[PDB]
């Protein structure tokens, strides 16, 4: 049957541990320390992006209604709607934009099997999450970097999977900050900022870019293109970089953390001119994200949904 939905908090306290200005220098007591406030979060995305594959890979409706339960059991439970509880920096916020994403994604995957009982439930509560999330970007003090555009990646699934117009065009304006930050290097000014993970912040910065304009072919609407093909540039000097960090290295001054690229490439396997550049980087084997959807090779191969 369906396994019990873990209790849903209305509270999140994540806990930074980068311990200086370029976010490079992980400190591992605060890092586990936040791994364990967090574990109850991460095992719930896990598990819905787990029964979102399960459905997606064989068609059972079965994964597909105990996905919609547990989401509508948070929904109830108001999870994550609480005070986002600050200890040392928004780790907290960045949390529920993460998890947003993971949520958000899982429902779309199993839309198609909603009661009208179910998407009642679950769309207030998606809604709610994504226009919080926006409410903290309407402030110009906060800077725009990657994490503006994985709150972009949920804020634009909710909108489609909801079929609320504003927060899609609210998605697709976080996408064009993304595009529109990218120079004719291929590089991203604040993320170039990161030191020793400004190769991984890169990185880190593409994947909700791709996925966004993944969810935006579901409309059936090409973003790849914008700004002469911005989303080329980034991805080039990420996968070139996932085997020559000396750009990097040089350009910042410091000495880069080696990248595997994360499975945006699955994707991006499917739209660049020469796709076979992502052979590497694809073999490394089935990518699974649950913050970018779950099973990435499995919608890529076959689609972030059944039906339309």
């Amino acid at each position: 049957a369906c396994p019990a939905p873990p209790p849903g908090q209305p509270d999140i306290r994540a806990i930074g541990y980068y311990t200086d200005k370029a976010g490079s220098v992980i400190d591992p007591a605060l890092q586990q320390q936040n791994k364990d406030a967090t574990a109850p979060l991460d095992r719930y995305a896990a598990d819905v992006a787990r029964m979102s594959d399960d459905y997606l890979r064989n068609g059972d409706p079965a994964a597909a209604q105990c996905t919609l339960s547990w989401l509508g059991a948070w929904a109830d439970d108001g999870a994550m709607l609480g005070q986002m509880i600050r200890v040392n920096n928004d780790q907290s916020f960045y949390m529920r934009q993460w998890m947003l994403d993971a949520v958000a994604m899982a429902y779309l995957k199993v839309h198609d099997q909603a009661n009208p009982q179910q998407r009642a439930r679950i769309d207030p509560w998606l809604q709610k999450l994504a226009r919080a999330n926006l409410a903290y970007w309407d402030n110009p003090k906060r800077r725009r970097n990657n994490h503006y555009y994985w709150g972009g990646l949920g804020v634009l699934a909710t909108g489609l999977a909801t079929d609320d117009d504003a927060l899609w065009q609210a998605g697709h304006a976080a996408f064009q900050k993304g595009i529109d930050d990218i120079q004719d290097d291929g590089s991203l000014p604040l993320e170039m900022a990161r030191g020793q993970r400004a190769l991984h912040y890169h990185d880190y910065a593409l994947a909700p870019l791709v996925m966004m304009a993944e969810l935006a072919r579901l409309r059936g609407q090409d973003w790849y293109a914008s700004r002469n093909h911005a989303i080329d540039r980034l991805a080039r000097r990420v996968i070139e970089g996932s085997r020559d960090p000396a750009w990097f290295n040089q350009h910042t001054g410091a000495a880069q953390l080696p990248l595997q690229a994360s499975g945006w490439v699955e994707f991006y396997r499917l739209r660049s001119p020469d796709g076979g550049v992502f052979d590497a980087a694809h073999a490394r084997g089935p990518f699974h994200s649950p913050r970018l959807g779950g099973d990435l090779t499995l919608m890529a191969t076959h689609g972030i949904v059944r039906t339309p």
